[PDB]
């Protein structure tokens, strides 16, 4: 038991929605994480303040979004300062190889540097994206 909240953010059409189309303007679902039960909400300013958990998306085929999130993780660890936020920068689109414009290699380091976590994903095609979600429970676990 336990109730987590799981906020998806960034840019429009990088795949929010359909990364929670996966998962389920909300969506709701019982699920089991290395042998224990928790009820997840995924969400696609009070969003700030209940959020459990932050999956900052961007697209692997789109460096605009990869560029905003530095500025996008710095506005939302502002929010609750004395936080330490679980977060995790979603590389999404991993599928489209010939139209990638920012490698596996850049995505991590951009993570190190900045204390998150890291994964690539295709939403489109349900790669990485149990894993995504799983991910989330163990940090949120960690933080309580
Ligand atoms: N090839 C591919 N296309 C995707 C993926 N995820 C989303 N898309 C497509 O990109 C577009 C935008 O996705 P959407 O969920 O609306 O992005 P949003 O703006 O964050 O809500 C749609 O055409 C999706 O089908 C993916 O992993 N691979
Ligand atoms: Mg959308």
């Amino acid at each position: 038991d336990g109730v987590f909240k799981v906020m998806l953010l960034g840019e429009s059409g990088v795949g929010k929605s359909t990364l929670a189309g996966t998962f389920g303007d909300t969506y709701e679902r019982r699920i089991m994480v290395d042998k224990e039960e928790v009820t997840l909400i995924v969400y696609d300013d009070h969003c700030l303040q209940t959020g459990d958990a932050f999956l900052i998306v961007f697209s692997v085929t789109d460096r605009r979004s990869f560029s905003k999130v530095p500025e996008t993780l710095l506005r939302l660890r502002a929010g609750r300062p004395h936080h330490d936020l679980p977060v995790i920068l979603v590389g999404n689109k991993s599928d489209l190889a010939r139209s990638r414009e920012v490698s596996l290699e850049e995505g991590r380091h951009l993570a190190g540097t900045l204390s998150c976590k890291h994964i690539e994903t295709s939403a489109a095609l349900h790669h990485n994206t149990r894993e995504l979600f799983e991910g989330a429970v163990r940090q949120i676990r960690l933080r309580r």
